[PDB]
């Protein structure tokens, strides 16, 4: 493996903490070479003990990638890599807080959110994907469980670099991924949000969902969801993909409930 001293981190830097889920979560001494005695927590991601060449050929692709897409508060950013002395250690932000899925299950009535925190966070996830597409990058996996929560709540898109239920009907069928099949899965996630981590199409076996879609089968507005954030859900969910909003078009307008939304309702 050759070296790349852009991202390249001394292994001896970094100190190994507890399993996150393979990604563990560590402490990098002087990251940033301006500030040599600061400790950073950070998430480091590296191969399992019975791994394949085909393992290790993608985390390598994964990292090259995240190199080249350059840096969003909204994303799981790259910080370095240990690639020299022992095992490919592969060095991103941490996020504190978990997977945004299980962070709004917790939050169902840990302390409740308000309507505007959930605006937000809806607001965060389009930025995250606006960015991505903007690079051109196509995800293929939206949802909830692929987004981070940090200590701060900033919401930042994971595994960008790389379940039927969050696939638009062409992709479902054809395989076809497109930016407007990331809008169909946004959808979705808002679908997520806004039921606090709910299974969507719940009972639907997984078999018949896409004659369901096929058919114009939409999930239903979320108990305590405006009107105007399910036309949203609906919009990203047409079934033409020319025919629904770009995540450019979904900021602008997130943008605008957020600020319309009160921090009291
Ligand atoms: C190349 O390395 C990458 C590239 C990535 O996207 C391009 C991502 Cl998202 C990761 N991350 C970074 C990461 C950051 N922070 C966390 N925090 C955290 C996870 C679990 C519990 C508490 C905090 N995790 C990250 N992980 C995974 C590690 C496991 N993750 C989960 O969401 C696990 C859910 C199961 N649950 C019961 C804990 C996210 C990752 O896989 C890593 Cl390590």
């Amino acid at each position: 493996l050759p070296e790349d001293p852009r991202w390249e981190l001394p292994r001896d830097r970094l100190v190994l903490g507890k399993p996150l889920g393979q990604v563990v979560l560590a402490e990098a001494i002087g990251l940033d070479k301006d500030k040599p005695n600061r400790v950073t927590k950070v998430a480091v991601k590296m191969l399992k003990s019975d791994a394949t060449e085909k393992d290790l050929s993608d985390l390598i692709s994964e990292m090259e990638m995240m190199k080249m897409i350059g840096k969003h508060k909204n994303i799981i950013n790259l910080l370095g890599a240990c690639t020299q002395d022992g095992p490919l250690y592969v060095i991103v932000e941490y996020a504190s807080k978990g997977n945004l899925r299980e962070y709004l299950q917790a939050r169902r009535p840990e302390e409740q959110l308000s309507s505007k925190d959930l605006v937000s966070c809806a607001y965060q996830v389009a930025r995250g994907m606006e960015y991505l597409a903007s690079k051109k990058c196509i995800h293929r996996d939206l949802a909830a469980r692929n987004v981070l929560v940090t200590e701060d709540n900033v919401m930042k898109i994971a595994d960008f670099g790389l379940p039927v239920k969050w696939m638009a009907p062409e992709a479902l069928f054809d395989r076809i991924y497109t930016h407007q099949s990331d809008v169909w899965s946004f959808g979705v996630l808002l679908w997520e949000i806004f039921t606090l981590g709910g299974s969507p199409y719940p009972g639907v076996p997984v078999e018949e969902l896409f004659k369901l879609l096929k058919e114009g089968h939409r999930m239903d507005k979320p108990s305590n969801c405006t009107n105007e954030l399910y036309m949203m859900m609906r919009d990203c969910w047409h079934a033409v993909p020319s025919q629904r909003p770009t995540f450019k078009q979904l900021v602008e307008d997130l943008d605008r409930i957020v600020a319309l939304t009160s921090n009291q309702e």
